[PDB]
């Protein structure tokens, strides 16, 4: 139960964290954006090209171990 979530800031670079998509993609969204000190106002969560919030879980859109996550974060204040 691992996942890989690469930040699109500018040749940023990609951390790996535990969480489960099942449970909600707020939290893991929120999860990976704390680890790397980001803006939760301003972050967009992007899988499989497809953008995922009130879904809670992914297993039902199709869940996999050591999936990747696109996370996404504007510049703003």
């Amino acid at each position: 139960m691992k996942i890989k979530i690469v930040p699109a800031v500018g040749g940023g670079s990609p951390l790996e964290l535990e969480v489960a998509p099942n449970a909600t993609v707020g939290a893991v969204r929120t999860k990976v954006c704390a680890m790397k000190k980001l803006p939760p106002d301003t972050t967009r969560l992007t899988y499989k090209g497809r953008a995922l919030k009130d879904t809670e879980t992914l297993e039902s859109l199709g869940v996999a171990d050591g999936d990747k996550f696109v996370l996404i974060t504007r510049t703003v204040g």
